[PDB]
């Protein structure tokens, strides 16, 4: 189970950063961590793979980064289009299929 | 991109497929979709891996088939907790971005 705080706010050009913690220590050691950005209804948007590194097209204003159990995405400058659902995500056990965590709605002020 | 029709409904008891299509041939011919589950705000749970793979603990009404560059997920003995957004996802196939299909908002009636 990797659990993100359910909620959290920021205005707008502010810095919010989203907490992801793990109990086992197979994610802790190996840094197999990924950040989904999720618009109300629409797919899951790519914005972190492998704790800190961008896919092409995402701002640098996303950010990854990671502490023994808990992995963090901090997004900086906030703006309005930033509003959304974010999931954290590493491998299930011997496979390379995600699972999710319980993921943390963002509302920019 | 993986895309799926916008929105489908069913009646309690019914069978509902969702499709899922990749532009040209970036997937591997499709062996490697998965199919998630959705309840509003909330982790996206794996139903179905490798097109046709269900999980322990996932009920057998859910199961996933694949025709050329179209992948499928059936849900039989629609219950009213289908009622969920549903997305098909696979690595592009340069093997490094787990990308989701548009998402499906399935209704039971």
């Amino acid at each position: 189970a990797l659990t993100q705080p359910a909620s959290v706010s920021g205005s707008l050009g502010q810095s919010i950063t989203i907490s992801c913690t793990g109990s086992s220590n197979d994610f802790g050691d190996y840094n197999y961590v990924s950040w989904y950005q999720q618009h109300p209804g629409k797919a899951p948007k790519l914005m972190i793979y492998d704790v800190d590194n961008r896919p092409s097209g995402v701002s640098n204003r996303f950010s990854g980064s990671k502490s023994g159990n808990t992995a963090s995405l901090t997004i900086s400058g906030v703006l309005a289009e930033d509003e959304a659902d974010y999931f954290c995500s590493s491998y299930t056990s011997s496979s390379t299929l995600y699972v999710f965590g319980s993921g943390t709605k963002v509302t920019v002020l």
